[PDB]
C-alpha cells in the first residue's frame, strides 16, 4: 500500500521564510543536509509574511508540469485542491544554501473561518482562544490550513509514506487535528523550550530544576495568563507520534511540564564552514586578537601598565538576561578570580567583556577620544620612524666615509632629533588621564545607569579597573558590528580573537552561543542546565572535556555558591595555561567542531523520522527490515 | 588644506554634496569678544553672502570657521563618530585597492596569454568582487545620517548653548548647513591644537 | 614561496602563461657533482615527467630549480633587467590604485548626492583614466620579449657554457621552457644568499618556499641536503645508497615513508632506467596531490624533525 524508504517530508514552522527567533537559523542551516537526502520530496511549510517574503523567497510557479515529477504529482494536485477553495499561497525556493522548496500559506485568506475553527478546536481538544491574542489566532489559522493540506496529500499520494514534522507550539495546532481525523501521515513534534519553563524562570527567584516535578501545570499556566497557549503546546506534544526536544535538560522539563517523556533528542547543528588549512583558524585568532588589543590600548590610555602578550580575553555574550544567562555568576566569579590571581602573584591579566544589549545613548565621548588619541600617537610614530629610516639609510649607504667609524649609528641622537621628541611627547600628553581616573567599566552612555543589573553588580563587587586588579571589566551594551567606531569587529571575528567564552546559563534549552564559540575553535564554560552543556556532558567524559576546551559547571546538583567556586576553578585553571597549552587546547576545540555540524547532528533527525514510520506503520516496517526493532525510543530503534 | 578637508568630510558625512576642490575656507579667530572682534558682523555678513551666492547661481562653497574659546564639555559624540566612520571608509578603501592592484598586476604581467585579448582590464567586475562591494557598502551605510538631520553648526557640547552669543546669532540668521546653503557655519569653541581628535592642527597650520 | 613567485614572474616576463597558485617548485641543491648528486637523473626524470603531464592533460606546472655553483661571470643582464621591469610595473600599479582609491572614496563619501545613484562605481572608466592606462601600457611593453624568445634555462653568464654538464643535459632532453611544457627548468649556478639581486633569499628560506626537494644521489655518505629539507617540513626524494636515505629507510617501513614525505628511490637493486622511472612515479604522485594533501604531508615531514636533531 505505502512505501517507507521513498517517503515525503513536510517540515512545518512559524519561521520558515521569516526571521523571528533561533528556529529560523536551525531550519536554514539544516536545509543543505535535508535537501541532499530528499531533493524534491522535502517541503518546508509556514505562514506567509507579506511584508518581508519578497527578499527571501524565489517565487516559483506550481501549475506547470515541469514544477513536479511524475511521482511528486500528488503534491501539485493537493495544492490545486487548496486553490479550488481560494486558499491563497506562495510556492517557491527559499534563497539559502540548499534551495529547499517552501509552501507559504497566506493567513489573511482564511481569517473568515476563524470563529468556526476556534469553536471546532474548543470542542475537539478543549483549547480556548482569546481574540486579543493575535499570535494564537494565527497559530490556529495555520494549523487548520496545514492539516487540511496534509489531509488532501494523504488522499492523493498512495505511493509514499508522508512524514510531517512540526516545530514549536505556534506551528503545533495541526497535530491534534491530524490525530483526531485519523489522517494517514506520521507526525513529529519538536519543542525548543517550554512555555512553563520560560515563564517559571522569568522572575529569577524560583528554584526551577528542583521544584519542577511538583508544579500543578494547569494552575501555573492560569497564573501566567498563558493557559490557552499551554494547551496548544501540550496537545502538540501528546498528539505527535514522536515527541522531541533539543536537549536532554529540556527533555527533563518537557516530561513534567508537558506530561510526556520525549522519545529522544534533536540537538541543533551548524553548517560548519571548513578552511582548506586546519591551522588557518589560529592565524585568524592572532589577527582578530590584534584588533582587540588595539581597542584595549585606547580603553586603558594613561593606565596601561600590563603586557598584552600576557593578557587573556574572556567574554560573555547574549541577550540581556542577568539571571538566566548567568551574568551574575560571571561577574561574581571574576571578582573571586581577581582575588586568587593577586594572592598568587601572577603577572597575567584578564580583560573580561560583557556583550549584551541594553538601552543606551551610544558610545561615550571618552571611548571615542581615547581611540583617536592612540591613533594620533600611531601616526606620529610613523612620521618619526620614516625620519629615523632616512638617517639609518644615509649612514648605511655612506659608511665608511666622512668619519663614520661604525657600520650603523650607535647614538640614539643620530636618529631621533628635537622636533621628533617634541611631537612624541605631545601625543603622550594627550593620552594622560586626570589624577585618579580609572579606565571605565562600560563603553556607552546608559539610559538607566543607576538601575542597570550588570553595572550595579560590577560596582558591588568593586571591579573598577584599578592597576592592582588582575581582572578588568568592560561592559559593551550593544551587539558587535564591524561598523562600530571603537571595536570594529563583527561578533564572529571578536570571538576568534578571544581566549575563552564563559556562559554560565541557568535557562538555555540549546546554547547557540557556546556552540558557535566552539566552532570558532575557542574554548568555553557552559553549564549542565544548558542544552549545549548537557549534550557535551553525555558525549565526552567530563575530565577529558576540559582538554577539548569544554568546561561544564554544575548548576543542577550544587548550591549556587559551590557553582560559583567551580566557575572560578575553571577560569583559574585556564589562566594558568601557557601559550603552547592554549594553542593545543584550541586545536582540540576546533577538532570537536565537526561534531556540531549537521552532517553528524542531522542523523538524529533521521532517527526521529524512522521512529515515526516504525510507529505508524509497524507491520510494513517489520517486513522491510530483518525483524521487529524496538520502538520505545529513537536510540533503542537505531 | 588637505587636513581641513579631512575634517570637513567627517563633519559633513552623509550630507556631502559639494566639491572641496571648489570650496573656500573663511575663518575668524581670537578671544571671545562678540562685539569687539566683530563676530556679529562676520555672521551677519556670511548670511548675506549666502543669499548673494544662491541668487547668483554660484557653484562655489564657503565653509566658515569660528575659533573662539567658550565654556564647553569637549567634543560631541557626533564629531568624534563622524571622524571615525570616515577613517573606517578610508581603510576599507585601502584594502580594496590593494586587491584591485593584485588583479591589475596579474592581467598586465600575463598579457597576452590565457585569453587576455586586451592589455588592461576593461570590465570593473574583473577588479572589484562581491566581497569588496559588501564591505564598502557597509562603510557607506555607517556614514548615512538620519532623515532630515543636518550637519551641526558647532563641534563641542556647550555648557550654556541657549545663551551663547555666537550660537544665538547663527540661529537668528538661520545658517544651519542645509544642502542649499552655499555658506556653511562651523563654530569650534576652543583654541586649535594638534592634539585635537577631529581637526589635528596647530593654529598656525590651520 | 611568495618571494620565489616574485622571481619567477621576472624570469618568465613576457612568457607568463601559468597559474602560480597551481604551480609547484622542485629543486636540487648541493655542489656541482653531476653524477654523485644525481643531477643527471633529476634532469632526465623531469623530461619524462613533462611528457607524462602533457599526455595526462595536467593543469599543474612544475618549476625545477638547480642550485649548484659553477664557474660564472655573474648574472645575465636579462635576469636583472626582468626583475627591475617587474618591480617598475608593481610601482606603477601602486600609483594607479592610489588614484583608484581616491575615486572610490570620493564616490562612497558623496553617495547619494550629485547624481551618484549607485552606492559604488559600476563602470571602470570612472576609476581608471587614460593617463593611468598609458603608464601601465608602457610598463607592459617593457616586459615584452622578442618574437620566439623563451625564458632562459640559466640565470648567469657561464664560463664555458658549451661544455657544462647540466646545461648540455638540459639541451639534450629539450626542456627549453616552452609554453607547452608543464615542467620548467632554471639553473642557478651559484649558492643562494639574501644579498642576491634576483632571488633575495638565504638557502634555508628558499627551501621553505619550495614544495619538493629532489636529491637522487649515487655517492652521498650522509646527505645533509634532504635532512635540512626534512627539518623544514619540506618533503624530499632521496636514494637507498645515501646515508640519510638508508638511515630513514631503516626507521620507517618504506611505503609508510611516503606519508611522512620521505621518498626513497632504489638505486641498488634496480637498473638505472627502472630507477629513473621510479623517481618519475614519485614526482607524478606528488603533482597529483591537492593543496590540503600537501599541507598534511609537510606536517608529517616536520614531525620527524626530532629524529634528526
Ligand atoms: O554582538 C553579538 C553578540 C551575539 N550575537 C548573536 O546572538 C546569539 C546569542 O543570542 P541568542 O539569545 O539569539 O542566543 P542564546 O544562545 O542566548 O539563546 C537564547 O535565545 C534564543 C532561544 O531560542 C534560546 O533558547 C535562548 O536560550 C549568538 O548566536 C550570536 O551569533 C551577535 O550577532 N552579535
Ligand atoms: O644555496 C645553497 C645550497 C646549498 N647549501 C648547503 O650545501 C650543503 C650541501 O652541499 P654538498 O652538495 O657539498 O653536500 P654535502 O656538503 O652534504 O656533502 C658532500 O660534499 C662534502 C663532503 O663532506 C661529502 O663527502 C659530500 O658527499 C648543505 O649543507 C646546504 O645547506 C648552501 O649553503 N647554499
Ligand atoms: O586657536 C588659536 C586661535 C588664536 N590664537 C592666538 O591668540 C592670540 C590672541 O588673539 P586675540 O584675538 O586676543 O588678539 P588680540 O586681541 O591681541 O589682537 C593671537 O596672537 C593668535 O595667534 C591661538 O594661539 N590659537
Ligand atoms: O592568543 P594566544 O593564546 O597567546 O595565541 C597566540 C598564537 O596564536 C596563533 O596560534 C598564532 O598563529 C601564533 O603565532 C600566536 O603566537
Amino acid at each position: 500500500s505505502r512505501d517507507l524508504q521513498n517517503h515525503l517530508l513536510f517540515e512545518t514552522a512559524t519561521e520558515v521564510a521569516n526571521r523571528v527567533g533561533g528556529i529560523y537559523s536551525v531550519l536554514k542551516s539544516k536545509a543543505p543536509i535535508t535537501v541532499a537526502q530528499y531533493k524534491d520530496h522535502y517541503h518546508l511549510i509556514g505562514p506567509l509574511n507579506k511584508a518581508t517574503y519578497q527578499n527571501e523567497v524565489d517565487i516559483l510557479d506550481w501549475k506547470k508540469p515541469e514544477a513536479f515529477s511524475d511521482e511528486m504529482r500528488p503534491v501539485q494536485h493537493a495544492l490545486q485542491t487548496m486553490e479550488s477553495r481560494g486558499v491563497h499561497f506562495v510556492y517557491g525556493r527559499w534563497l539559502i544554501e540548499g534551495a529547499p522548496k517552501v509552501i507559504l500559506f497566506d493567513l489573511d485568506s482564511v481569517r473568515g473561518y476563524s470563529n468556526e475553527w476556534k469553536g471546532d478546536l474548543w470542542s475537539l481538544v478543549g483549547i480556548p482562544s482569546p481574540e486579543n491574542d493575535f499570535e494564537t489566532n494565527d497559530a490556529i489559522l495555520l494549523g487548520y490550513t496545514v492539516a487540511w493540506f496534509l489531509g488532501e496529500v494523504a488522499h492523493l499520494d498512495s505511493q509514499h509514506a508522508i512524514v510531517a514534522h512540526f516545530h514549536e507550539w505556534l506551528a503545533g495546532v495541526a497535530l491534534p487535528l491530524c490525530r483526531k481525523r485519523r489522517i494517514d501521515v506520521v507526525t513529529i513534534f519538536t519543542t525548543h523550550a517550554t512555555l512553563l519553563g520560560r515563564y517559571l524562570c522569568a522572575s529569577g527567584s524560583f528554584d526551577f530544576y528542583n521544584c519542577l516535578e511538583s508544579v500543578d501545570v494547569d494552575h501555573e499556566a492560569g497564573r501566567f495568563g498563558i493557559y490557552h497557549r499551554y494547551c496548544i503546546e501540550r496537545a502538540a506534544a501528546h498528539s505527535a507520534d514522536v515527541f522531541t526536544t533539543v536537549s536532554q535538560i529540556t527533555a527533563f522539563e518537557a516530561e513534567h511540564l508537558l506530561k510526556r517523556k520525549p522519545d529522544g533528542i534533536l540537538p541543533n547543528g551548524l553548517n560548519v564552514i571548513k578552511f582548506q588549512a586546519f591551522h588557518e583558524f589560529q592565524n585568524l585568532h592572532a589577527l582578530k586578537k590584534e584588533k582587540i588589543n588595539d581597542f584595549v590600548r585606547g580603553h586603558f590610555h594613561g593606565c596601561f601598565d600590563f603586557d598584552l602578550d600576557n593578557t587573556l580575553y574572556f567574554f560573555i555574550a547574549g541577550r540581556y538576561e542577568y539571571k538566566n544567562k548567568g551574568a551574575d555568576m560571571f561577574i561574581e566569579a571574576l571578582a573571586r578570580l581577581n582575588y586568587r590571581l593577586k594572592v598568587s602573584g601572577s603577572k597575567k591579566t584578564v580583560v573580561a567583556f560583557i556583550v549584551m544589549p541594553a538601552k543606551n545613548n551610544s558610545f561615550t565621548v571618552e571611548a571615542l577620544k581615547g581611540q583617536a588619541e592612540v591613533r594620533a600617537l600611531e601616526n606620529t610614530v610613523h612620521e618619526v620612524t620614516t625620519s629615523i629610516g632616512k638617517r639609518i639609510f644615509d649612514h648605511a649607504i655612506r659608511y665608511p666615509h666622512n668619519g663614520l667609524t661604525t657600520e650603523l649609528p650607535t647614538d640614539l641622537g643620530e636618529l631621533l632629533k628635537s622636533s621628533d621628541k617634541v611631537m612624541l611627547k605631545r601625543r603622550i600628553l594627550a593620552l594622560r588621564r586626570p589624577e585618579g581616573q580609572l579606565p571605565p567599566i562600560v563603553t556607552h552612555n546608559m539610559v538607566d545607569d543607576a538601575n542597570d543589573l550588570i553595572l550595579n553588580k560590577i560596582r558591588q563587587v568593586q571591579l573598577f579597573n584599578s592597576p592592582s586588579d588582575r581582572v578588568k571589566m568592560i561592559f559593551h551594551p550593544e551587539f558587535l558590528n564591524a561598523n562600530n567606531p571603537i571595536l570594529g569587529l563583527d561578533y564572529d571575528e571578536f570571538v576568534r580573537g578571544c581566549h575563552l567564552g564563559v556562559f554560565p546559563s541557568y535557562y538555555e534549552p540549546w546554547g547557540y552561543t557556546p556552540a558557535e564559540c566552539t566552532v570558532m575553535g575557542v574554548p568555553s564554560i557552559t553549564t549542565n542546565v544548558s542544552g549545549f552543556g548537557s549534550y557535551m556532558e553525555d558525549l565526552i567524559e567530563t575530565n577529558q572535556a576540559k582538554d577539548y576546551g569544554i568546561y561544564i559547571v554544575d548548576r543542577r546538583f550544587k548550591a549556587p555558591d559551590e557553582s560559583v567556586e567551580q566557575l572560578v576553578d575553571y577560569m583559574e585553571e585556564f589562566v594558568k595555561k601557557t601559550r603552547r597549552q592554549r594553542i593545543n587546547q584550541r586545536n582540540r576545540t576546533e577538532r570537536l567542531s565537526d561534531l556540531l555540524d549537521w552532517k553528524r547532528m542531522g542523523l538524529e533527525y533521521v532517527k526521529a523520522r524512522q521512529l515515526a514510520l516504525r510507529r505508524g506503520y509497524p507491520d510494513q516496517f517489520r517486513e522491510l527490515v530483518g525483524e521487529e526493532l524496538n520502538d520505545s525510543n529513537m536510540d533503542a530503534l537505531a
